[PDB]
């Protein structure tokens, strides 16, 4: 994948206006699979942008309107019309999950450099994106190897066929295009 001034190239940056520091250490390499929307990059809905100015108020539900109180920050950020955004480059750990565990493996917090994608009630994702994606996650396997066997989300704490309240990123379709367990060295 291309990579300018050692930052995410064809992307948008929009570096978080107040990162996050967690007290976990393992090696950051989980792709996050979920759809959400957290962040103020573009859109034309008040909810979103009135978290990150402060004035949201605890009426959705109480997990959104909880952790508001807690500065959010993400890492690469896909939106459905298959843009990718970067908020939080590989220098100063971010959070966006709560928690998530794969293969014995649960971390206490999103301490890993992973992706997350953004829509909005199912709007059209783009297939575009799964195979952008696919691109960035082939940079990021060659960079640190885990992703290549550890893509999960917040649902798919162990059953794949859920991976938040709302997966449809077709499994069969990502993972044939991503490392198939196969077209790799090393480890
Ligand atoms: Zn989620």
């Amino acid at each position: 994948m291309l990579l300018d001034e050692g930052w995410l190239a064809e992307a948008r940056r929009v570096p978080s206006p107040h990162y996050d520091c967690r007290p976990d250490d393992e090696n950051p390499s989980l792709l996050v699979v979920h759809n959400i929307s957290l962040p103020p990059g573009e859109f034309g809905g008040p909810w979103i942008d009135a978290l990150f100015t402060g004035t949201i108020d605890p009426n959705a539900h109480p997990y959104f309107a909880g952790i508001a109180h807690l500065r959010v920050s993400a890492h690469c950020l896909i939106r459905r019309d298959g843009e990718i955004v970067q908020y939080v480059p590989f220098d100063k750990r971010a959070w966006h999950a709560g928690v998530s565990s794969y293969q014995g493996r649960e971390r206490c917090n999103d301490f890993s450099i992973g992706i997350e994608l953004e829509g909005t009630d199912t709007l059209a994702y783009t297939d575009a994106q799964y195979q952008q994606l696919a691109a960035v996650t082939n940079a990021l396997i060659t960079r640190y190897p885990a992703i290549a066997n550890n893509m999960t989300g917040h649902c798919n704490i162990a059953p794949e066929r859920k991976t938040d309240p709302g997966p449809s990123f077709d499994w069969a379709r990502f993972r044939a295009l991503v490392t198939p367990s196969s077209h790799k060295e090393m480890t």
